[PDB]
């Protein structure tokens, strides 16, 4: 379907300077906010770690905290306590999530065309949303929930592997509770950008795959199915993240740049919408860091909504995408 695919990657182009300057008013205002929250004794050293949907942005702040502590919250991979000025934020021996997100959204709120709303949700001039993040960083190994993550020894090599996995990894206050979750958004940049086995992979005219042209059509595919079921409203708990994760194992699934070749961009996306309708229809997603942290466990997503977006990506698969025309 590469005609009906390219158009779409044409028409995406197209809104180009208006991601550009409306992150381009985000930019000058997380440089405020930055500005005086380093004068916070407890936010001292914070410091920048971006379009999650058409005009949705995030930035994550980061956090240099001293040696750190982790217990890992349950049997639940990815979410842990944390234990070591930041002395204000304590519950006994643990440091508190909720308590320290709070006086971060408090000196935000101070520092507010701008309005509010483990983010902090600015808006500026209505249109614009922003997702502000806190994230404590550790230089520690990363947990042992990771251990059989980030499975890119065959496409990425093994040497790859060992350098990603040397830098330090993330905690933001998301609860499952005073707990937070581990965060690795600063790799998933770095395996999106340089995304090859060639290491030379899109730099020069003979070696342009489609991985980054497949992924924008998967978020496409998503953002546009859940505008047209804004009716019953099945589809709410589905973001790109899914979206972003399951790229990363069909990634996983072909390795070599030869299977995502330009000329296939058809095939390519494809492997990915068939590779994502298995996890639907299986109810199982992985982490791409934390494998036994299944996105799609009925505790997230219930199974009817799961259900409903099978049926949906499988009548937009087996119809050449009508959700792409005109
Ligand atoms: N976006 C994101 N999700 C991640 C990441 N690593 C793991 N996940 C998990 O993927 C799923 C997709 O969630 P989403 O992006 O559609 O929305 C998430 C999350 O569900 C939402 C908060 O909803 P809540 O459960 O009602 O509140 P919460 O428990 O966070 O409240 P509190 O903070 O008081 O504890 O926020 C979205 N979200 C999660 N992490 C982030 C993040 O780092 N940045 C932004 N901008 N939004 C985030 C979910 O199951 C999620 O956990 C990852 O790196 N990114
Ligand atoms: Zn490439």
């Amino acid at each position: 379907g590469a005609s009906k695919l390219r158009a779409v990657l044409e028409k995406l182009k197209l809104s180009r300077d208006d991601i550009s300057t409306a992150a381009g008013m985000v930019k000058g205002v997380v440089d405020h906010l930055l500005l005086r929250l380093k004068c916070d004794s407890a936010f001292r050293g914070v410091g920048l770690l971006k379009i999650s949907a058409p005009n949705e942005f995030d930035v994550m702040f980061k956090l240099e905290v001293p040696r750190i502590q982790l217990e890992e919250y349950s049997n639940t991979r990815a979410y842990y306590f944390v234990k070591f000025p930041l002395s204000q934020f304590l519950e006994g021996e643990i440091l508190s999530a909720s308590k320290m997100l709070s006086k971060f959204r408090k000196i935000i709120k101070e520092e507010i065309d701008v309005i509010m709303k483990p983010a902090v949700t600015l808006l500026i001039s209505e249109k614009i949303s922003v997702d502000i993040t806190l994230a404590l960083e550790s230089k520690s190994s990363w947990p042992a929930s990771t251990q059989e993550g980030l499975r890119i020894q065959n496409w990425l090599s093994a040497k790859v592997r060992k350098q990603l996995r040397l830098k330090p990894f993330y905690l933001v206050p998301k609860h499952a509770e005073e707990t937070w979750r581990l965060s690795f958004s600063h790799i998933e940049k770095e395996i999106l950008n340089n995304h090859g086995k060639s290491k030379t992979c899109c730099e020069n005219k003979e070696e342009k795959c489609c991985r980054k042209d497949c992924l924008k059509l998967m978020k496409y595919l998503l953002e546009q199915l859940k505008e047209r079921f804004k009716d019953k409203k099945h589809l709410d708990k589905f973001s790109s993240y899914h979206v972003k994760t399951a790229f990363f194992h069909v990634c996983t699934q072909n390795p070599q740049d030869s299977q995502w070749d330009r000329k296939d961009l058809g095939l390519c996306f494809d492997n990915c919408v068939t590779y994502f309708l298995q996890c639907l229809r299986t109810e199982k997603l992985e982490n791409y860091f934390i494998p036994e942290f299944n996105l799609f466990s009925s505790n997230l997503i219930d199974k009817r909504s799961k259900e409903f977006l099978t049926k949906q990506i499988e009548y937009e698969r087996n119809n050449e995408f009508p959700v792409f025309d005109e």
